[PDB]
Parts: structure tokens; C-alpha cells; sequence
């Protein structure tokens, strides 16, 4: 009945921790089918139950350092460990390191800032014209925040230190920081204790391992020149077109014929895979490296000169409506977009206008007419004519 | 490129204003479908082209507004005044005024508090399961710190005093607090002007207009005994049912028949109609009072148990799939949900699981029913033919 007790102010640490959804995620449990990589059958669509936001901080981790690629080009590497019954999880790369040093604005070392203080980031220049994932300048803290325990070690030949710091009991505590001298490849490495309390559970079980384990797939497929490894073995992804492939290999329609896949590498910054649906529009696309599940104007973008291209050859066969014709569309999109808005942290849809993305992609006269010939046309000139 | 150049911390102010996206929706010009209300001919679907995040800041207001009639159910009216010449924008309610006091632990009085500090709400306490939209303590002062003016003025007859101070330039500054007596009826008043530099435009043109008033439309049918006023122009809105109907008036299908539209009042908290679309699934919905224009599991709890329904009665005369029968559907929800959660301070998407909804909505067997004749088992049987 208190004014006190009714009308509270919390800090920034209490409110994620209070308001964990806007920021990861949901933290209670979704039942739902999703895209998995099953040890012994390989990606499959199934039904699975699993916590968004632990997937979320996992999944940030992951896209920092694919965003190191495009900081430095000379990264080779990505090795992901996830160790369930100790409840660990690490991701290292390579190429350069976090400066070793300390910010004199700031008075900290720069790896204990962008790690341990919220709102720090490289990307809040956007005179910059970056096709990094990162964006906010919260990712990092957001996994430390929901980790009991959070290790940092990043190694800088070029300020000759290397940096190791652990945090825990969500980000509410840092041990000693460890500086040592450093001379060789650099290197950054992040390893993380999840607080399964937070997420109401007791290990990471096979469903969310099967997740993380295709996210891992992903940004071997998503990204250029980076060897993804999962617990020490090589992932066998050489492009996203293979990685497409892993998806739609054996796949056949209904009628028992396989599936019609059409693929353009439109340019450096575009690729594109189009096949007919059989349940509604689908779509799996990527935005610098994130997985946006829930699509947005990159793959509207994409879709959109499919489907009025089709619109148009259905109607010299005759009334047809575009979401018809979406409706028969799955497309696979992976994007570079210079400095991209989302509507959540999670990134999940990608709302930039297309004259902003910094890049076009239109698609060829040759995939135009692959398109027409895969079998949409033909589902819904069949459906016209039993009307 | 030092190092301080390259890597830096914000303060939450500066977040906000550098990054406005998560917060209030897209800054940049968007162009597409809405339902408005045009001083022409009314609620109808035309292209707009708008700011996301000047829709959103007057949205934040108003269902705090709405928010109140929770609060305090003696709650009556509200009125809404846009006047785009001088750029401004009024949000009056009446029923129990903020309590105009002192703070003892935040050590400020409490409309300064909760209007002019980011994270502060009354909502914070999930032990209470509130159906009020307000969350996370975030959207009066995004409000606030859009535009370049801002005043709340708020009246408290249990502390028998009247509140009012103005923050300036995107809650950079504020003016001096001003106390007198007061003995009348309770009234809550935000008034701002709304930071058009930020949204990069010239003035409150004529479709962000039309999108703010059918949301105070939105708002009359989706609050129960709230009288709603827009420019003291009263909205003729009473009940849920004749607020889907002004989407409804222009009644026909392609085939050249009126629509038909089954309605079921299934309780204090949901209410439902149901029609057919030839444009793929259509859904309009509310949480307590917020516009979820991307749905939600409200909305699939509700649609889910048309569908099955349907499709178990397909098999009956015949391999069907879901999704063909949601795409025949127009659906409209109005729903009441304890402690909701959401992808984004927008809202536009509720993620709580029905388990914890707080109430149940099992469709009525006489909607369902009247759902199986309604022409979507008609066209989809032939379909499979
Ligand atoms: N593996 C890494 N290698 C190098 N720098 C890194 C790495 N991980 C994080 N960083 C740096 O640490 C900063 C903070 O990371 P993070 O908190 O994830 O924010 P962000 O990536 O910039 N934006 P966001 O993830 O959208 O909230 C980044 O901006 C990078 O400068
Ligand atoms: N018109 C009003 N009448 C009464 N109380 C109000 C009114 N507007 C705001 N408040 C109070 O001011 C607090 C702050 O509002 P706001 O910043 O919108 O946060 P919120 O509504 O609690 N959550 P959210 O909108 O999801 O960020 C609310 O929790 C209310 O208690
Ligand atoms: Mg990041
Ligand atoms: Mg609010």
C-alpha cells in the first residue's frame, strides 16, 4: 500500500535480470518445431523444447566473434566447446585481439569495459559504415549477466599483454584481473558458466545442444573463410550453398518428385537459394551473421521480385494474389547490411529500409526463369484451374 | 583511431537517443498498408507513409491512460487533443491522480520520479498479476525524451495537492515544480511536443494523424466504460463488437455477399470475432489495451482451437494442412493477460505462454459451430477434392 513499495526505480543490472525478455529473450520454456542438428542424423526439423534466452546469450557470444572477421580479415578460426555435464561453454577465435590497455576516459582495461560495464561498444560510430552483427552494446554483458561464472582472455601482440578475467554470480562479482606478458597469435577466448537457475534448468539437455550445435553450423555456412570447429572436429560447411544443401538434399515435394532448388551468388554481399513450400511461406536468412528467424525488409526484399515476377506470369495464363504466390515460396537469403536496426536486442527481425542497406541485390534474368520453372507456377495454375 | 575513439560507453540517455530502435520502433520514413481514420470517409486500409517511433511515443501515453482505468475503475473518460499547427499533443484522464508527494526512498516527489527517471514503474512487483500494459518503465520518459517539451500535470485529492513541472529538450533539463492545493477531481495531463528533428519531418502531417486517431479508436474498443474524446469530439465506439464492425461496414466478399462474422463475449477478460479472408490470415488484436499488430500466443490460443476444430471436421468427409485454414481467417481479439511479456518495448508481438495468461478463453460450441459454417470448411473440402 507503501508509495515506496508501489512505484520503484531499478538499476540497469536489476532491470535485465527482472525484464530478462526485451534483452535475450523469453526465460520460460517454448515447445515448438525448429531447425536442429541432431549428433547421428544431422539437420532436421523437429519439435524441441528449449529456453529462448539461454539459446539468446549463447548466440551472442557466437556472432562477437564472426564479427571479429570482418574487424580482421586475417581471423582464420572459430572453435566452440559445450561441455553439459560441467555446465560450460566456451567460443575462442583468432585474429586480433582486444587491446591490452587501459582506456583513459574510462580508467579500466579496454577487455574489463566492453566486457563488465553495459552500454560499451566498437559500433556506436555509424558515420562507419560496418556489416558487423554488433550493434547495442550489450551482447557480451547480457551473457555474463545470465552466467554464473564468465571468463574473458584476449591476447594482444600489438600492446604485447595478454588479459584474463573472470566475473560471477551474474556480473555482480570479478575476480582478480591477470595481465602477462604476450608475444604471439593473437587470440580472444570467452568461456561461461549459464545460470540454468534463471532459465529453470538443470543442464544443457539434448534439445538446446542441438540448437547450439546448428548455430555453430550457421556461421560456418553464414561467413567467409573461417573454419568453424565443435568440440575439436571440423564442421564440413564450404560455403552457403552447401550449407543450403545440408536442408534440401533428399527433400521431395508431395507428390514424391524432389525439390527444385534454385541458387545465385548474386554478389559479395548476397546469396540467395529459392524452393517451393509445401506448408506456407519459409524462410532462414542471416544478417551479418545472425540468424534473423523471424526475416525482415532483407528478406522481403529479396522475396518481393520473386513473387511480382511470378504474379506476372500466372496472370498471362489467364487473378492471382502475391501472398498466393508467397505462399508456395521457401528461400534461403544470407546478407551483409551496413549498420542494420532490429526492433529487439534478440535481432530476430531486421526492419533497415533497402535504399540504407549499403548494397543492392538484384536477382539475374537466369534465376528470373529458374524460378518460373521450379514449380511454383505450376501448384498455383492448378489450383485456378479447380476453382 | 585511439582506443578511446574506438571504444565507448553510454550513458542510458545517450543509448536511447543513439539507438532508438529498440526502444520506440524505427526512426527513418516507413511506407505501407494501415488502418487510419481519415476526416474523409473513416476507418479504412490505405498506404501510409510514417515514423514508427512518433506513432510509438503517442501510443505510450495513451495506454498509460488506459492503464489508469485499472488502476482506479471509477475511471470515466479520456480525451486526446492533436493540434499539428502548434505541435502539440494532450492526454487527459480523469480517476485517481499520481500521489503528489515525496518519495522516502528515491528522495523526489513521485510524478518527477516516475515521469523524468528512466526505470521506475509501478509495475515492477509480478507478485501483483496486473492486466495494465505498462511493463517496464520505459515509455513516458521515451516519451519525454522524443520531444522537446513535455509536461505532466496530475491532481491527488487524498493528498489534497496538484502536480506540475516540464522537462525540455529530449529530458535534458527541467523546468521548476509547481505545487497549490487542491480539492477537485482527480485528473492526470500529459502534454508534449513531440521532438520532430529526431523523426526527421516538418510537422504532424496528415497520416500520422490518421494513424493516431484510430488508435484512440482502437482504444474506446478495447476499454470497457471508458468514454473516449478526440479534439472533444466523442469516439462512437461502445463494446468491442461495434468497434470491428467500423473494419466490417464495407461488408462484402469477392463472391459479392456480406460478410459473415461470428462474435462470442467468452468472458471479463476475452473477446472474440471471427470472419473470412481472402487475403491470408488477418489478425487484429489487444493486451490490455496495446495494439499487438504482430500477434502473439493470445491470438494463436485463440485461433489454434478454430483450426483444429476445422480440420478434424474435414477428415470426417474425406490430409489437410493448418495453415490453409488459418489463411481463410480474419481474426479479432480483445484480451486482458496477467504480467505479459514482449520481444521489445514495442509490444507489437506478446510472448507469454497460455499457462500463465491468467484466464482461460475455450470458444463457446455454438461459435464453434457457427465457425464450421461459415464458408472456410466450404472452400478448403473442395480444395482436397
Ligand atoms: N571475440 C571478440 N573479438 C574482438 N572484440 C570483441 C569480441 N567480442 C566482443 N568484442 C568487442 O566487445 C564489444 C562489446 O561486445 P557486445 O557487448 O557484444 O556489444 P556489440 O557486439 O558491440 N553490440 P551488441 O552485441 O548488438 O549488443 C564489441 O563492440 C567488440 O568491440
Ligand atoms: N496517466 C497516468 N495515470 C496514472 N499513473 C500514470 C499515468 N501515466 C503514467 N503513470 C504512472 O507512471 C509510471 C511510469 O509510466 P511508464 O514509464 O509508461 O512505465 P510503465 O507504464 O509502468 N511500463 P512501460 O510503458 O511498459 O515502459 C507507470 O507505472 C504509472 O504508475
Ligand atoms: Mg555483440
Ligand atoms: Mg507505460
Amino acid at each position: 500500500a507503501s508509495v515506496e513499495r508501489i512505484y520503484q526505480k531499478k538499476t540497469q543490472l536489476e532491470h535485465i535480470l527482472l525484464r530478462p525478455d526485451t534483452y535475450i529473450g523469453s526465460v520460460e520454456l517454448v515447445t515448438q518445431q525448429m531447425w536442429v542438428y541432431d549428433e547421428d542424423v544431422g539437420i532436421n526439423y523437429r519439435e524441441v523444447t528449449f529456453v529462448p534466452g539461454l539459446y539468446k546469450i549463447f548466440d551472442e557470444i557466437l556472432v562477437n566473434a564472426a564479427d571479429n572477421k570482418q574487424r580482421d580479415p586475417k581471423m582464420s578460426c572459430i572453435r566452440v566447446t559445450i561441455d553439459p555435464e560441467n555446465n560450460l561453454i566456451s567460443i575462442w577465435n583468432n585474429g586480433k585481439g582486444i587491446p591490452v590497455v587501459e582506456h583513459k576516459v574510462e580508467k579500466m582495461y579496454v577487455p574489463a569495459l566492453i566486457f563488465g560495464q553495459l552500454l560499451t561498444s566498437s559500433n556506436y560510430d555509424d558515420d562507419e559504415k560496418k556489416v558487423t552483427g554488433g550493434r547495442n552494446g550489450y551482447g557480451a554483458k547480457l551473457c555474463n549477466i545470465f552466467s554464473t561464472k564468465f571468463t574473458v582472455e584476449t591476447a594482444s601482440r600489438e600492446y604485447k599483454k595478454m588479459f584474463k578475467q573472470t566475473w560471477m554470480d551474474n556480473m555482480g562479482r570479478a575476480g582478480e584481473m591477470e595481465l602477462k606478458p604476450f608475444n604471439g597469435e593473437d587470440y580472444t577466448c570467452i568461456t561461461f558458466q549459464p545460470d540454468l537457475s534463471k532459465f529453470k534448468m538443470q543442464s544443457l539437455d539434448k534439445d538446446i545442444v542441438a540448437l547450439m550445435v546448428r548455430r555453430a553450423y550457421d556461421i560456418a555456412g553464414s561467413t567467409k573463410d573461417v573454419k568453424v570447429f565443435l568440440n575439436g572436429n571440423k564442421l564440413p560447411v564450404k560455403g552457403f550453398r552447401s550449407y543450403v544443401d545440408m536442408y534440401l538434399k533428399d527433400k521431395l515435394d508431395e507428390t514424391g518428385n524432389s525439390l527444385k532448388v534454385i541458387h545465385e551468388q548474386v554478389n559479395h554481399r548476397w546469396e540467395v537459394c529459392l524452393t517451393m513450400s509445401e506448408k506456407g511461406f519459409q524462410q532462414i536468412s542471416f544478417v551479418n551473421s545472425i540468424a534473423t528467424s523471424k526475416g525482415g525488409r532483407h528478406v522481403d526484399y529479396v522475396a518481393d521480385q520473386i513473387v511480382t515476377k511470378l504474379v506476372d506470369v500466372v496472370k498471362k495464363k489467364n487473378a492471382v494474389k502475391a501472398h498466393q504466390v508467397k505462399n508456395h515460396m521457401w528461400i534461403f537469403v544470407n546478407a551483409l547490411i551496413e549498420n542494420p536496426t532490429f526492433d529487439s536486442q534478440t535481432k530476430e527481425n531486421m526492419t533497415l529500409q533497402p535504399k540504407s542497406f549499403g548494397s543492392t541485390c538484384q536477382l539475374s534474368e537466369k534465376f528470373i526463369k529458374a524460378a518460373i520453372g521450379c514449380g511454383i507456377v505450376e501448384s498455383i495454375l492448378n489450383w485456378v484451374k479447380f476453382k
